């Protein structure tokens, strides 16, 4: 159904309903079999978190006689899978190739909105308590029914300590587990890494595969910790008046730090591997930092022709952060953990030297009297201790167990779906958009203010092969800061906060502006479900892929990439320039806020129609408008003509249905002047100075009435990017004529991807280990011509008012209605499963002879 | 592990076909004995 149905369907006139319906259909197709993280963990992880998007490529030229690629095959992927920085203990100042001095922090706050709790059924004990509390008494002094008056309102003498503590919740039984599910999906994706395997600002350094070993680092300054106290049930209830702790503990969302939350967990569940992950995912984060254990083994440098260099030149001075380190979550600040059903000599099975209030004491005595406060999850269970090396499978086992338990016992399908959609908004991290600039023809030199070719944010570090002429970024301190400030999430929001750890000083800079918010998880629901006061919802999933954390994470990453592609499409439709997301977006032309005012409408309608959550939690302009600006980084002299576009064009076509096939390239001979316009410029003396032919660019209304016009616009304005020289063939014939510009002639902008990154598309799966061949053996076109995967020119250089502009003939010989005279890059989406994916499918669907599925099928 | 056997060969594949074609020397001989053959027999002793 991926092709045939969806790849044969194009955009429809009401574009938002068409896009939403398509995204719903694609989400239904996102399937990684749950019984695959059983026989092969790494393959399932790769399929779930680093999807592929196959497409076919070709070029056309009119009078060439040169062969040129016609039907190449490639696999397009988006996103940073991890982040490369200088190591913590680098005392030098010499720039390191690929190693950023700091890293961004995408700080997420606490949403003012609460996940709506759905109704729950009580257990037999809860039903008993409800029946007691709703019973008719005489309230005389002979029985205990009078104690509610003679002792206190909060007395246990009728409903036991438990029915009294849970009385308000059994009068109105409800629950909602979306926040914890969102945090779980995020923890999985951020620890493992979504995306294309790219792991640096350098667009050429790639992460070899999913990491196998992680190392935990503590930082007093950067970490966002939670304080914990451990009590036995007997000790916890003995610190309140007449016993009887408070009935409700959920704080106001605006003040999660005001009070101390509590969690009631039976002694049986404490030993479960899911318990430490239960304490995480509901707390603030990150309480500790995760790194790949050794960067030399899992990092490679890819040359412009596909050559893989495994040991990159500065391995020993670099640290490979996981995306876990780049995100910051706000949750509870103080949590009470109360174990129910243990003796006065209870021993904390995790980290030694930790004594539970009312448990075994430091000296060997029972009934420990102090309620010790521990700062951060690492000061308890040693599995999160500083400088601890762990294998990722053991780290994520508890996460998978937690997901399965909560979804199959306490949650519903609606909660899981909503958690997936929310998590998708934070599931991917992209670098600042690189763009090139063609320049303009020498024949129009006096009518332009953008004569020279230029590029922005084009950074590569491979020295084995020849470097593309467009990659001229030098990673200095100011440029590093600007490029970090340009990094964005799927909906386009950048971050103002960042961290930095070199020499031996650990420092973090968090702003008041936040990239988004997540709802708080109500701990009362967890206590009620683990104390078995609510009946389970085991028969309310209805989906499949919901019981499995990995299948849900695949759904989330698919949705997040779809969010990015739709955001790029919206930015094109809203005419949001790429420069409105750089570091200096707030000090350049006022067009930035004006573009935001339309971009926000597009995103807010999409989020209301598809996701259903409060929009402001998933996208807002706070970080965009709170740009800091780096002083010592002047912008490149490029016109603002190309859109946001963090994804390559084939991914955008996958998610939108845009068709850019070879049938849109025109080869007409022209003898009648239809569709042509005369472009005239005259001086103050009345003499003509230009007198050039030109064709009018379509208006957005025209494409709204006929979407094929957009496909034609791509063919008329796209040229293949050359490797060795900055002379694109299109500028020998054509130029843009904009009457709204003081000097009306400009070139073309073309979002850039670089040959190093494009060679990572030559393998169907993102695994790069010096045994993979990325060089196309029988086609040498890529040696000199780069693919053009950019969205076309923007169709409007003014967000509010529409003015016609033209593509004009710069040489007076090429007639614009005859068709392009340069190389034109057509595209097509292709359905194609990789060899590794087919091998896994044979394992679990034809060679799966497990005892179940054979004997327990009834 | 990258090439899928059911996708088809990735190397150079030599197809073949038989062709009917007479040589120039063979055609010249055929003209000699079937159109330029004016021997006395085959003309006068044909009955």
């Amino acid at each position: 159904k991926t092709l045939y149905n969806y790849y044969s369907e194009g955009p429809s006139t009401p574009i938002m309903p068409h896009l939403v319906n398509r995204l719903r259909g694609l989400d239904a197709l996102a399937k990684v079999d749950a019984t695959l993280s059983k026989v092969d963990m790494n393959a399932a992880y790769i399929f779930a978190l680093r999807p592929t998007f196959p497409y076919s490529y070709g070029y056309k030229q009119r009078f060439s006689n040169r062969r040129l690629t016609t039907s190449a095959l490639c696999y397009a992927r988006t996103g940073l899978s991890s982040f490369l920085t200088v190591d913590k203990t680098y005392t030098s100042n010499s720039p390191l190739k690929g190693g950023s001095r700091g890293w961004p922090i995408f700080n997420v706050g606490v949403s003012p909105h609460v996940a709506e709790p759905h109704m729950r059924t009580l257990s037999p004990i809860g039903l008993e308590v409800f029946n007691l509390a709703t019973s008719q008494f005489s309230k005389t002094l002979l029985t205990a029914s009078s104690k509610v008056f003679t002792q206190s309102l909060y007395t246990a003498d009728i409903l036991s300590i438990f029915g009294e503590v849970f009385l308000p919740h059994v009068m109105q039984p409800v629950s909602n587990y979306t926040p914890i599910l969102v945090r779980a999906l995020l923890a999985l994706i951020h620890i493992l890494g979504s995306g294309s395997g790219n792991c640096s600002l350098s667009s050429s350094i790639f992460e070899s595969s999913i990491p196998q070993f992680l190392t935990i680092s503590h930082s007093t300054n950067m970490s966002n910790r939670t304080r914990y106290c451990l009590h036995t049930w007997s000790a916890y209830k003995d610190m309140f008046r007449n016993g009887i702790p408070p009935q409700s503990t959920f704080p106001p969302t605006l003040a999660p730090e005001g009070s101390s939350a509590r969690i009631l967990i039976p002694a049986a569940l404490v030993t479960s591997p899911m318990f430490p992950w239960l304490l995480v995912l509901v707390s603030s984060g990150p309480q500790f930092f995760l790194y790949s254990k050794d960067a030399s083994i899992n990092t490679v440098d890819i040359g412009s022709r596909g050559r893989i260099t495994s040991p990159i030149p500065d391995v020993a001075h670099l640290d490979l952060h996981r995306l876990w380190n780049l995100f910051r979550f706000d949750g509870y600040r103080y949590i009470d953990v109360v174990i129910v059903g243990v003796d006065r000599d209870y021993v904390w099975p995790y980290q030694n030297g930790v004594y539970v209030h009312g448990g075994k004491g430091p000296k060997g005595t029972d009934n420990y009297e102090n309620a010790d406060v521990h700062d951060g999850i690492g000061t308890i269970f040693s599995s999160f201790n500083n400088n601890v090396n762990v294998q990722t499978s053991d780290l994520l086992l508890g996460l998978s167990t937690l997901w399965n338990h909560i979804t199959t016992t306490y949650a519903t399908e609606e909660e899981v779906t909503m958690a997936i959609k929310i998590a998708a908004a934070f599931a991917l991290v992209y670098p600042v958009q690189p763009i090139v600039y063609s320049g303009c023809s020498r024949a129009l030199y006096n009518h332009t203010s953008y004569f020279q070719p230029s590029s922005e944010n084009c950074y590569t570090t491979d020295t084995a092969e020849v470097k593309s002429t467009w990659d001229t970024v030098e990673l200095s301190v100011q440029v590093n800061n600007a490029m970090v400030l340009g990094m964005t999430l799927p909906f386009g929001q950048p971050t103002v906060s960042s961290a930095q750890w070199f020499n031996n000083i650990d420092k973090a800079e968090i702003s008041m502006f936040k990239v988004g918010n997540l709802p708080l998880q109500n701990l009362d629901y967890l206590s009620l479900d683990m104390m078995e006061f609510y009946a389970p919802t085991t028969g309310q999933l209805y989906d499949i892929r919901s019981d499995s954390l990995i299948s849900s994470a695949h759904r989330t990453v698919n949705l997040g990439i779809g969010y990015t592609a739709l955001a790029d499409f919206f930015a094109y439709l809203a005419s949001v320039p790429a420069q409105s997301f750089y570091h200096n977006r707030m000090v350049t032309s006022p067009i930035s806020k004006q573009a935001y005012s339309v971009y926000e409408r597009f995103i807010e309608r999409f989020i209301d129609d598809f996701v259903g959550w409060g929009r402001c939690d998933l996208f807002n302009l706070d970080t965009l408008l709170g740009a800091k600006r780096i002083a010592g980084v002047a912008s490149s002299p490029i016109p603002w003509h190309c859109s946001l576009q963090r994804c390559p064009l084939p991914i955008i076509m996958h998610y939108t249905g845009l068709h850019f096939g070879q049938e849109h390239i025109r080869v007409r001979d022209v003898a009648g002047v239809e569709g042509l316009q005369q472009i005239v410029l005259r001086n103050d003396q009345g003499s003509i100075v230009l007198d050039a032919l030109g064709t009018a660019a379509p208006s957005r209304l025209a494409v709204k009435l006929d979407w094929s016009r957009l496909s034609a616009w791509y063919s008329d304005t796209t040229c293949a990017i050359p490797i060795s020289d900055r002379v694109m063939e299109i500028v020998n014939y054509a130029a843009i004529w904009d009457p709204t510009q003081e000097r009306r002639a400009t070139g073309f902008v073309y979002t850039y991807f670089s040959p190093n990154f494009l060679s990572s598309f030559n393998v169907s799966e993102p695994i790069f280990n010096k045994t993979i061949n990325l060089t196309p053996p029988y086609d040498d076109t890529s040696q000199t011509v780069i693919q053009n995967l950019s969205m076309p020119q923007m169709l409007s250089f003014d967000p509010y008012y529409e003015s016609t502009f033209y593509v004009v003939s710069a040489d007076n010989e090429w007639v614009p209605t005859s068709g392009p005279a340069w190389k034109v890059p057509y595209l097509e989406n292709v359905v194609k499963r990789s060899g590794r994916r087919l091998l896994a499918e044979l394992r679990i669907a034809s060679n799966n002879g497990s005892g179940d599925r054979t004997f327990l099928d009834d």
